[PDB]
This record gives C-alpha cells, sequence and structure tokens, in this order.
C-alpha cells in the first residue's frame, strides 16, 4: 500500500522537510532536480545541495521505514522543452542516466522519478522510451556492481492513457512502463479551473475524471498495482460572475486567489473566515465560496472516497501534491486511515 507525498523544495522557508508528518507516509519524493541542459549532468538547483542531502535523514526520523525518491523536472514547459531537447540525442541521454544514479545515491534517495509533461507527440514519446529504457538497464547494472537494491523508478503520468483524449497523438506503453518502472504517479487533477467561464469540480472522481482515467490505463493493461492515484492538496479557484450563483456551473470571470489554486490549508483558513463548504456527491469533491471567490477542491470526505475508490480499484496506493500545502496534514491522516 503505497502513501505517496511530493515535498516542493521552494517552499523550504515556510515547510521545511521537518514539518511533514512523515507516519502518514510510505515515500516522499523531493520535487525537483533540474535537467541541467546542455551537459543533462542532473542535479538540485545549486545553492539547495544541504537541503537536498538533509531530506532524507529528516524525514526518517518520524518514521524509519519511509523512503525517498527524488524527482526530475516538474510540468512546465522549460522542462519539457529540456527533455525533448535531451530525448533525441542518445549522447545526452547516456549523461542523463549516469548523473541522475549518481545524483540518488549522492543524496541518500532510494529512487528516481521523472517528471515530463508531456512525451507527446508521438516522436517525443518514441524518445522517452529509449530514455527510460536506457535508465532501467542501469539502474539494474548500478544494483550489480554496489550491490545495493535497485533504485525504484517512477513517472508521473497524465490522468489518462491517451495523449490526449479528444485528439490522440500518442499513447503511454503500459506493457513499456510495468516492465520499466515500479509505479506511475497518475496526475488526476486540473480537470477544471480557471480556464474556463464555470465553476467546476477541478478533480472530480466521477461525473475528465479520475475514475475515467484510471480505467483507460488498465483497459490497456497496466497491471493495477502499478498505479498511483494522484489528489490534489490545493483547490482552483474562480471569481463569480454574480455572487447570488455559488454552485457547480456557475459563471466565472476569470482566476480567484492565488492566480486560480490555493493551499487546502488556505481553504480552511478560507471557510473560517466565512466562506461556506459543500460537499458535491455527485463528483465526489467540495467547493466553497463567499462573495465573488469560489474554490473547488478534495475535503475530508472526498479524500476518504477517493482512497476507498483506490483501494476497490485495486490500485498500488494514493499520492498527495503537494504535502506543503496541508500544513496540518488533515488530509493525509485520513487517505492513510481509509487505507489501513
Ligand atoms: C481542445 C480543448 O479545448 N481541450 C481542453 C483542454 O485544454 C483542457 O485541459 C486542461 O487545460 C488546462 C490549461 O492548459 C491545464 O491546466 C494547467 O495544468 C497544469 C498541469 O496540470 C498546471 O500546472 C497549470 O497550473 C494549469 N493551468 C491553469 C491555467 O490552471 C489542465 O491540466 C488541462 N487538463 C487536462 C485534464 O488536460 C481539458 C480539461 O479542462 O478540456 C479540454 O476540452
Amino acid at each position: 500500500a503505497l502513501k505517496v507525498g511530493f515535498w516542493p523544495a521552494y517552499s523550504v522557508s515556510e515547510f521545511p522537510p521537518s514539518k511533514i508528518n512523515s507516519r502518514l507516509f510510505t515515500h516522499l519524493y523531493y520535487a525537483f532536480a533540474e535537467l541541467n541542459a546542455p551537459t543533462f549532468e542532473v542535479r538540485v538547483p545549486p545553492g539547495s545541495e544541504k537541503t537536498a542531502e538533509d531530506f532524507t535523514p529528516t524525514v526518517r526520523r518520524l518514521n524509519p521505514s519511509v523512503k525517498t525518491l527524488i524527482s526530475i523536472g516538474g510540468g512546465g514547459s522549460e522542462v519539457r522543452d529540456n527533455f525533448a531537447k535531451l530525448n533525441s540525442d542518445a549522447s545526452a541521454r547516456q549523461r542523463f542516466v549516469k548523473s541522475s544514479i549518481a545524483l540518488a545515491r549522492r543524496y541518500g534517495f532510494h529512487g528516481l522519478d521523472l517528471d515530463y509533461q508531456y512525451p507527446e507527440p508521438q516522436l517525443e514519446m518514441e524518445n522517452f522510451v529509449k530514455l527510460v529504457s536506457e535508465l532501467t538497464a542501469a539502474i539494474r547494472e548500478e544494483a550489480r556492481t554496489s550491490g545495493k537494491p535497485r533504485l525504484l523508478l517512477t513517472e508521473a503520468v497524465y490522468f489518462h492513457q491517451k495523449l490526449f483524449p479528444w485528439e490522440v497523438v500518442t499513447e503511454y506503453p503500459v506493457q513499456f512502463i510495468a516492465a520499466g518502472l515500479d509505479w506511475v504517479n497518475v496526475m488526476a487533477y486540473d480537470f477544471h479551473g480557471s480556464w474556463e467561464n464555470f465553476t467546476g469540480a477541478p478533480a472530480a472522481l466521477r461525473d475528465f475524471t479520475a475514475s475515467v482515467g484510471i480505467e483507460s490505463f488498465l483497459a490497456a493493461g497496466m497491471p493495477p498495482e502499478k498505479l498511483v492515484l494522484g489528489i490534489p492538496l490545493f483547490g482552483r479557484s474562480w471569481l463569480l460572475k454574480n455572487n447570488n450563483e455559488v454552485g457547480i456551473g456557475a459563471p466565472a470571470v476569470g482566476a480567484g486567489p492565488v492566480d486560480g489554486a490555493l493551499s487546502f490549508s488556505e481553504i480552511q483558513n478560507f471557510i473560517r473566515g466565512g466562506a461556506r463548504e459543500v460537499f458535491d456527491t455527485t463528483t465526489v469533491s467540495a467547493y466553497a465560496y463567499k462573495d465573488n471567490v469560489w474554490v473547488g477542491y478534495d475535503n475530508q470526505q472526498s479524500v476518504a472516497l477517493k482512497v476507498q475508490y483506490a483501494k476497490e480499484k485495486r490500485l498500488g496506493g494514493y499520492f498527495f501534491w503537494s504535502v506543503n500545502q496541508d500544513i496540518d496534514a488533515i488530509l493525509p491522516k485520513i487517505a492513510s486511515d481509509t487505507w489501513g
């Protein structure tokens, strides 16, 4: 039962690794090492070496059994462009593979993650397959030469097995992934948000839903234990067109605070300051509103329902993005209690 959380290094001054309740997790990710084009000597951002080294000993103090991975890349156009340049150059792929493995060992991580959004179109998937195949082989070779258990290898995936469901240009090769990786982190969120003119459930379990995306990976043949269901610790926000239309599907005029996203902890403050929370059974989600601000998110009820869903679907577990955004670890606690 994988209970996974991502800790973003940007948050260090407000939420250092020491604040993570690592009792509630089996695996915790450092986000992110950088690709460091053009040499592709993968590294943590210069200046953050101490933070990266101390991460694993720190989180293990509260739960020695917890393991860690370092995630390389992250969402965003610069990372995507760097992976696309990397994956087309055999020499660069070799430098990336060697340096990534060395990085994980250097800082005491138990594994590596790729976060690449996204390996599309078809050329980019084909080249990503070359990178990942080479990385899997080198991980096995390093275990052989060091005598240590092999590094874990995971990657972030889009919510759906097809890139993209409305216009398929490529798709994740599930048998390849199952053979090469320990699991994938299914990004079952950002379905709805301020790019749209109406409020919606940004991580709806059902209704662009988490269950349809999960179904697509299973139908393609992914072993269910290789899927880890993502659950956001942030909400997507809108400004309402009219303060008396406050439900799902209400008209909106742009992004709410802060640039369209609010941490769970900020949402708790929003509710304590007078916003009304509503559970939406139709989507398995929550929303809250006050005056012209509306936010959709996951709450204690929807998280328990999503985690039970993952269990019923025989998934490997769940992950949170990102742990600094529930400072009191409310949602990680209910998730852990739900699974058992
Ligand atoms: C052809 C068409 O209209 N397609 C629609 C899709 O574009 C839309 O996908 C969503 O698009 C938005 C905006 O590009 C994505 O939001 C971004 O997501 C990233 C990563 O999750 C996040 O870091 C950004 O902050 C966020 N940007 C903003 C402005 O919030 C979102 O991920 C896309 N979601 C999915 C599931 O692809 C979908 C779904 O709304 O609808 C199609 O009709």
